[PDB]
C-alpha cells in the first residue's frame, strides 16, 4: 500500500503531476546494485514492455527489446504465418550480438543508403558468398554517384573478432578504430553480427529475457471477437510465450466470454486483459481467468477519448485502486497509460504496478518498422497511426459488403497520424531504454530501495497544488 | 440522482473539465444497441437541439436537422408571415429525399456557383419544365468564363431511381458511380430530390422526428416583451409544435408573468422557459406552467457575460441541481452551456439534462443560413453574429424615437462577431451531428446504459484537480 | 454579510477570478431602474473614484469625472498653487454642458491638430474676440500645408443654441446636422462651451456630484511625511471636498500620527487612509479618526510588490475582511485592487465596498494629462508611469545632498513605464465610465437589487476551480 | 513557527506561488533600521551565500560577495594549490577600496577590451612600474585599430584620493568628474586600487564578512567519495572558513560517514551537509555532527531530477519541516531551492532558514568566471554549465579505465546549459545583491521586524489557489 505524507488527502483523483516522491534513507550506494527484474511471470528483466502498436511493434523492435530485457507483444491483426515467421527470426538470434544490416556488392547505391537508417549501427557489412569483404558507412555512400554500386564504395578496413570473445575485449580493440562496429564471426569464419562500443557495454548492463530453452522472448495479442480460443491455440503453438487480450473497453460481457475460452485451453502462458480502471473490473476480469490486469481508459485531460466521450480516470489514482485489487487475489497490474517520461514509468511501479506498456514513444526510432521520412527542416520524423490504419480496414476487409463497412464506418473518426521527432542523441531504442532505466534506478536509490518489490513496499508520496506548475 | 467516487466532496462548483465518467460494466455491445430518444416530450429522437441564433436557425437548418431527429427553433423577432412560410416549407418535405438545389438552363454559371454552397450535396440538378436534364459539380463550372450559362455545362450522365425504392439499393447503384448523387424522381417523372450516398446510410441510422401526422417538426420561441399570449397563438396557429420563453435572465417577475399568460391559453404545446441557475428558479418556472426550464447563465469562465458583471454558474453544477429540482416536479430541463465538443453533449446528459441546446458550433456549416466567406487562405468561414444585429435592432426599430433607442442603446456592447471556420472533413451539419452521437452512443456503452434514462441512472463521476490540463 | 452556497468553505483566499455571482429572483425591469448612489459620504453618485496618479489624476479629468458623478483625487506633491488653481477651475464648470478646445485664428494649425486630441469632441470652436466663428475636425486641418493658419481652414456652418435649453432639444437639432457638436451660448452671445449629440444623453443618464454650494467636487491627497496637519489645513482652505492619506503601507506608527494630527484639525472633511489588507489595521486606522479606509496591498499573483517581497492579499477575501471590520465600527472601505474589468468593480462594492478606485485604466484616455503617442502601426498609446517618476524624485530633490539622494535612491526600482493603448471606440474616458456603470447595473439586476446597499445584502457568491480557466 | 491565517490548511505541499505575506503593525520607518545579520556562526551580515558552482564560484566573485557581506563557496573539484592560491589572493584584498583591472602599456588594445568586461567598473587603469599613469575606457579603446596598443589610447586626467579617506568624499570628488571612477592610492603613491561612486555608498551601507583576523571570508566544499577527512583537513589548513559536505541525496549512509569522519577531527569550523527534505534527514545529519542542514532536491515541478525521477518536494514546505526539526536540536538550515526572484528569498527567510543559497541567477554577472558571449542580437548572455562539465568528468579522469568510465557514463544525461543573459542595467552582481537586499528589508519592513529573528517570529502567511495566476 502507497504511503502518503500526513494530511494529504485530496478529494479527487491524482495524475502523475499531482504527486512526487519524498526520499527516504538509502543504502543503495550506486544505481548498479538495483535489481529491475520483474514477478509478474512476464520473464522480462526491466519493466518496460512494448505496446502492440503496428507503426510500433517490428521485428528488428522485438529483438532489440527482448535482447535487452524487454518484451514486445504482436499486433492482433498480424496474419499467422508472417507471426510465425516473426517468432522463429526473433527466437533464432544471438543473445549478445546484433543482426547487422548486410549488403551483396551488386546492390544500388541508394537502396545500401535507405538500409542504413534501418538500425542505429551507422554502418553496413557488405557480404559475399556469405563472407564480409568490407564497412559501408553514411558518408562514404553519400558522396557518389545516384547509380553507383556497393562494390566501389566499401573499404575493407574493419575490426573484427570471433564468437564467443569477451565484450570487454571487444571494447578495447575498438576504443582507437575508426569505424565503432567490430564484426563478430563464426568459427567457420561466416558473417555471425555486429558489436558497437556502446553494445559492449550494455551487454553487460542488460540480462537478456529468455524462455527455458535460452530463446528470446516475445507476445502476441488476440482480438475478442471471432473464434478467441482459435487463435489464442495457434498463437501458443507458434511459440509465442504471452498472449493480451485487449480491448478498448475491459469489463465488458465479450471480454469475460473471451478470458473464459482463452483459459479452459489450459495453455499455461500468462494471459493478459485489459483495459479497465477500476476495481470491480479487475476482480471480474482475475476471477474470468486472467493473470495480468491492463490499466488505463482515457488518461489524459485532453486525449481524443475524454474529448470525445468524457469517459476515462487519471493514471496514478486508477493504477493504484487496480493493483491493490489485483495483489489482494494474487494478481498483477500493467500499466497502459501512455508513458511519456521515466517519471512515469517510476510512478507507476511505486504506485503498485509490475510492469509498464509504452507505446507511441517508442515509434521515433530507428528499429521501429516505419520508414523515416524527413520535415522541411531535414529534422527526421515518422508517422505514428498512419499506414496501420490499413491493417485495421482490413479487420473491416474480411468483414461484410461495402454498405456495412460504411455503415460502422460513419461513426468512426479519421486517423490521428503524429509526428514523432527522432532525437538526433538518442535516436536508438537502446537510448530509450537506457533513459528510461536510468530514472528508475534513479528513483530507487533516492527511496533507498535494492528491487521493485522494495520500491513499493518502502515509498512514500506526497501531493503538490497546480499553482507550482505556473 | 448522480453518483460519485467515494470522497469526492469538493468545496466549489464544477465545469465538465472538473469531471470524468468512470467505466462501468456493460452488457451494450455496439453503438447501435443504443436508443437515444428523449422523454422531454419534445419528441426528437436525439438529444440536439438547435438554438434559436439568427446565424444558425434557418429554414434549411430545420430540415436537416429535423430529418435526422433533431429540432430547430426558430428565433422570436422573425415576422409571423416567415414564420409561417418556413414551418410550411418544412412540413412539405419529404422524410427520407433531401430537397437538392435546383437551376434552370438559363442561370448564370456565376449564381450556380455560388449557390451550390448552400447545401453539402456538393452537386444540382438542372432542371427543365420540371424535369431533370443533367447535374453541375463545382470543377465543371470553375473551369468555364465567368459569363456562361448553366445550359451548356450540365453533364446529362447521372443515376436516377423512383421515390420509395430501399436505401440499400440507392447505395448499390451509387457505389461505382462517378457522382455520390443519385436523383429520385415521383412517378410521374418529376424532379423529386436527391440522396448522397452517405445519406441513404443515414436514413437508416437516424429515426426522423415528426409529429403526429407525420410531418416534420418545428419550434418558434417568443419575447418577454409585449403581448406574449398573442404571440404565442399565433406560433401555435402557425403550425410550432413547441414554444420557447427565452430571456437573458429568466427568474423574474416579467418571466413568471408571461409563462401564467402563455399557460392560460392551454394550447397544449410544451413550453420552454429559461434561463436560470438555481433550484428555486427552476421551481418557480415549473410552478408558473412551464414543463421544461433552460438552464445556463454566464457559463464560461472567461465569458463577455461574466467579464462584464461576474455573473453566471458552472454549467455541471447548475444542470445537476436544477435537474434534480425539477425531476422533483416531475419536469425536464435543456442544457444551454455553450456546447463545444460531444464531451459536453455527454456530460450534460449524464447530469440529469433531457435535451442540449447547441448554437454557434452549427453555424460553421453549409446549412446555416450565412452566407459563405474565405480568408486570405482561402479557408472557408462564417460570421457568428454578424449581420443578425439588424434583427436585434428591428426590436429597437419598432420601438420609440431616436432618442430612446439611442439612450437604450448607451448601456450596449458592440456586435461580438465571432470567425467559425468550416471543417473540410465535416462542412455539413450531418457530419456534426454524426460527430456528436458517435460520441454519445460510446459514452453510453462504456457506462453500460441501452438509454439516456440507464444513462442516467447508472453513471458514476469523479473529480480532477487542474494539474492534469498543466 | 456576504452569504456563499452550502460547502463552499475553501481553505485559501480568493480572488476576482475565484468567485462567482448566483442570479437571484428580481424586481428590476430595466438598469435605469437602478441608484448607483454611495453612502460614504464621498458624495460621488457613482461608485467609480479616479486615483491619485500624476499620469491620470489632471484637470480635464477632474472636470470630466466630476461631471458624471465621480470623483478626482489629486497628487499628493503637486505644489498648493497649482491646487488651488485646479480646484478653482473644476469649480467653475458648468454642470451640463463640457469646457470645449478653444483656438484663436491666428495659431498655427499644427498645434490646432495637437490640441483636438486633448478632448473627446473631435472638433475644436475658433473664437474671437469671445464670439464663436466656427468649427474645425481632424480631416480639415489635415489636408493643409504644414504652416498653414486657423483661420482659412474653419468653417462656419455649425448648430449652436442658448445655455439652459432642454439636451434632448440639442438631440433633435444634432440629428441630422453633418458635425455631432452643439455649440451653446450665453444669452450675451458669447461662448460658453459645447454639447456632443452623446453628452445629452449622458447628462440625462448620469447625475453630477456636487457641493453645498453645486459646483463640482475634488478630492486631494497628502504625504505621510514632513508637517502633515499644516498640508491638510492648506487644502482644505483651497477648497478640496475630501482628504487621503496614502502610503504604500498603512498600518503603522507614522500613518496613526498622521490621522491623528489631521483629526485633531477637525476640518470636518470625510478622510480617507490607506492601505491595509486586514481587520486590525481597519480598525486601528478608524480609531485613530479616519472615516473611510483604503484597502489593497500587493494584490496581484504577479505584481512588482508581491515578486519583489512576497508581501500582498488577494483583494476579494482582503476586502470583505476589511468591509466586516469597517461596518463593525460604522466606517466604510475604498477597494484599491488595480480594477481592469467591470466584473472587479461589481465583485469590489458586492464584497462590502462603498467606492472603487480605479487607476492606470483611465490612463489611455483623451482627458488624461499625459500626451498621445502613436506606436509603428500608428496605433494611439500614453505612457503609464512616465515622465510623473520627475514628480517623485521632486519629493527627493527637496530634500538632503545628492549623496542622500543617491543612497535612499540605491534601493529603488526602475520605472515600471505601460503601454496603455486607447481603445478606438471607447477613447473618451465616458466610454468607459458608460461601460464599468452598465456592468454594475447589469450586475444589480441579476441580484435583484435596486441600490448598492440591496447589492451588499442579497448578493449570493460561489466558489470556483481553476480548472475552469483551462 | 509560521502562523497561518485560519482555516488555511491545505492538503498539499506548498511552493513558493502558494504563500503570501500578511502585512503586520510596524515599526520600522526605513528599510536602513533593518539589520540583515545572520546568526547561523557562517559570519555572513546578509542573508545570501554563493553556489558552489564552477559557472559562478570564481575568485572575483569571492571577494566581491565577500566584501558585501556575502560568503562564497569554491568548488569540491578545485586542486588544494588553487583552492590555497584563491583564499590568500580573496584574503589579501582591502575591505573598502575594490581591486581593479590593470594593464601595462605593452599589451595589445584587443586583450585590453577582451579584460574590460571582466569587472563592473567599466573602465580600466595603465600601469607603469607599479604606478597608475591614466584610465582607458570601452569607448576609447573601441575606435582605435585592432593592433593599437594601450600606451597611446590612455587619458591621464582621472581623479585620485590616498587610501583611507571617507568615502562620502571620494563620493563628493566624483560628482563632476567625466569618469565614475577615482583611483586610490598607497601613501607610498603605488596603485591600491578604485572606487566607483556607487562603491562609495555600498560601503556605507554593507558591512564586510571579515574572520577574527579581519580578513574577508571564503568557504570550500567536500565531496562524500575518497578520504573526506584529508580533503577536509587540508581546506581548513589552507584557510577556508567553513566546509560543506555536498551530495545531490543526502541522509544515505556515506554521508553520514563522511560527516563522522570530518566531526571526528574536530576542526572548530562549521559543517554543512545536504541535501534533505525531511525531518528524519535533519535529525540524522545534526546527530552525524553536522551544524548546518542544506534544504532542497528537486524543488521545481518540471525540473530534471522531478522528469527523470519523480523524487523532489516543494521548496516551501520542506524547509518549514527541516527548520523546525533543526531548531529542535539546535541547528540551522539553508535554503537551496534555485532563487530566481527576491521573493524567494524572502519567503525562504519567513518559512524558517537562516542562509539562502544562490547559483545559477549569479552567473549572468561580469564578475562570474564564464567568459563573455554575444548572441545573434549582441544582447551579453554566459553559458551556465557549460565548461564546467568538463571538471566533471575530471572527477572521472582520476578514475579507473575508459571501460569504466564509459560504463559509468552511460546512465548520465547531456549537460544542462543555460543561457543566462545579462541585465544591462544589473551587469554586476552587487546590483543583484541590492536587488535581493530591497526585497528582504521591505519584506521586513512590512512585517514589521528589526531583524531575521523577528521575521520568523512575526511573520503570517496566508495561500492562494491558483485561480490567481490566470
Amino acid at each position: 500500500m502507497v504511503r502518503f505524507l500526513d494530511g494529504h488527502t485530496p478529494a479527487y483523483d491524482l495524475t502523475y503531476n499531482d504527486v512526487f516522491v519524498v526520499p527516504g534513507r538509502s543504502d543503495v550506494a550506486s544505481r548498479f546494485d538495483v535489481d529491475l527484474s520483474t514477478v509478474d511471470g512476464s520473464g522480462t528483466t526491466i519493466p518496460v514492455v512494448v505496446a502492440n502498436m503496428t507503426a510500433v511493434a517490428g521485428r528488428r523492435m522485438a529483438e532489440t527489446v527482448a535482447r535487452r530485457g524487454g518484451i514486445v507483444v504482436l499486433p492482433q491483426d498480424l496474419p499467422i504465418t508472417a507471426v510465425s515467421e516473426t517468432v522463429d527470426f526473433v527466437k533464432s538470434r544471438d543473445l549478445v550480438v546484433d543482426t547487422p544490416v548486410t549488403l551483396s556488392p551488386e546492390d544500388s547505391v541508394s537502396d545500401a543508403n535507405a538500409l542504413l537508417h534501418k538500425r542505429a549501427h551507422g554502418a553496413a557489412v557488405v557480404v559475399f558468398e556469405g563472407r564480409p569483404i568490407g564497412l559501408v558507412t553514411e558518408a562514404n555512400c553519400a558522396g557518389v554517384d545516384r547509380f553507383a554500386r556497393v562494390r566501389d564504395i566499401a573499404l575493407s578496413d574493419f575490426v573484427t573478432a570471433p564468437v564467443g570473445t569477451d565484450p570487454r575485449e571487444v571494447f578495447d580493440l575498438l576504443e582507437h578504430a575508426p569505424i565503432d562496429v567490430a564484426v563478430m564471426t563464426a568459427p567457420d569464419g561466416t558473417l555471425a553480427g555486429v558489436l558497437t562500443r556502446t553494445g559492449a557495454i550494455r551487454a553487460g548492463i542488460y540480462t537478456p529475457a529468455v524462455d527455458a530453452k535460452g530463446r528470446l522472448r516475445i507476445a502476441a495479442a488476440v482480438g475478442i471477437n471471432g473464434d478467441v480460443g482459435a487463435k489464442a491455440q495457434a498463437l501458443a503453438e507458434a511459440g509465442a510465450d504471452l498472449l493480451v487480450i485487449d480491448t478498448a473497453h475491459g469489463h465488458q460481457a465479450k471480454m469475460l466470454d473471451a478470458i473464459k475460452a482463452v483459459a479452459s485451453l489450459d495453455l499455461g502462458l500468462p494471459l493478459v486483459a485489459g483495459n479497465v480502471v477500476s476495481a470491480e473490473g479487475t476482480r471480474d476480469l482475475i476471477e474470468a481467468g486472467a493473470s495480468i490486469v491492463k490499466v488505463g481508459v482515457g488518461p489524459g485531460a485532453m486525449c481524443t477519448t475524454r474529448m470525445m466521450t468524457g469517459v476515462g480516470r487519471p493514471q496514478f489514482s486508477a493504477v493504484v485502486e487496480c493493483a491493490a485489487a489485483a495483489r489482494q487475489l494474487g494478481g498483477h497490474v500493467w500499466a497502459d497509460g501512455g508513458v511519456r517520461h521515466p517519471r512515469d514509468v517510476a510512478l507507476a511501479l511505486a504506485a503498485g504496478a509490475s510492469n509498464v506498456m509504452i507505446g507511441s514513444w517508442f515509434a521515433g526510432t530507428y528499429e521501429s518498422p516505419g520508414d523515416l521520412l524527413f520535415d522541411r527542416d531535414d529534422r527526421p520524423y515518422k508517422e505514428s497511426y498512419g499506414m496501420a490504419s490499413k491493417r485495421a480496414v482490413a479487420a473491416r476487409t474480411a468483414g461484410d459488403s461495402s454498405f456495412d463497412r460504411a455503415r460502422k464506418g460513419l461513426f468512426e473518426e479519421g486517423i490521428s497520424t503524429s509526428r514523432m521527432s527522432l532525437d538526433p542523441a538518442r535516436g536508438g531504442v537502446e537510448d530509450l531504454l537506457d533513459h528510461i532505466t536510468s530514472g528508475v534506478r534513479s528513483t530507487c536509490t533516492y527511496v533507498g530501495a535494492a528491487n521493485l518489490p522494495e520500491l513499493h513496499e518502502k515509498v512514500v508520496l506526497g501531493v503538490q497544488s497546480a499553482a507550482g506548475f505556473a
